[PDB]
């Protein structure tokens, strides 16, 4: 909660990251839209714009997620568990949070299900 | 904080700040820069340098700030500084902001 760009020698192209990243981040805009329709969130409103993804939930707060591309990371800020960071797994094939090991996905579709009463999914 | 007087003080901040990084953004060379402002959202591109973002969080009655440099801050209003107030480390969003980007972009600028 106190650094922010820190040099790392495994460096993912550019180039590499940005199909990874725009892939996840279009699927998840498609899908939490249509979460949208089929819950009734006073207030909900999610939308794409300079590369930043924002998710409105009315009164309970608003996700914000956007690429950090000099880290090659996608950040998150969260209403309920505030910043995490993710970087890409080889192995794994997914986004984690390294500080905990939670899967991206999987954590979207923990929290929204705890705020919004109906479940939702995201893998 | 009532709501209300929340959303018209976060509103107040964030559009001052918008007005003031544009016409930073014109009187300084940033290649890539843009700054941008939409669903109560501010995104600050500085070209290769990073992304900030800033955003008002509802619930806690607070403005919340991703940088490039610091990483992540909460800030509550104080009414006898009348500034926006990170209680980690007791510093002020306007001043903060100063700070980074005339590290980053080697000018001065006028946030308060």
């Amino acid at each position: 909660h106190s650094s922010g760009l820190v040099p790392r020698g495994s460096h993912m192209q550019e180039e590499e990251f940005h199909k990874l990243a725009n892939f996840t981040i279009n699927h998840l805009l498609e899908k939490i839209e249509d979460y949208g329709d089929n819950v009734q969130i006073d207030g909900f409103d999610i939308d794409y714009g300079n590369e930043v993804l924002t998710l409105k939930l009315g009164s309970l707060g608003t996700y914000v997620l956007n690429k950090q591309t000099p880290n090659r990371q996608i950040w998150m800020s969260s209403p309920v568990s505030g910043p995490s960071r993710f970087d890409w797994d080889r192995d794994a094939n997914a986004w984690i949070y390294r500080r905990t090991e939670a899967k991206l996905h999987k954590l979207l579709e923990e929290e929204l299900e705890n705020l919004c009463g109906e479940p939702i999914q995201l893998s």
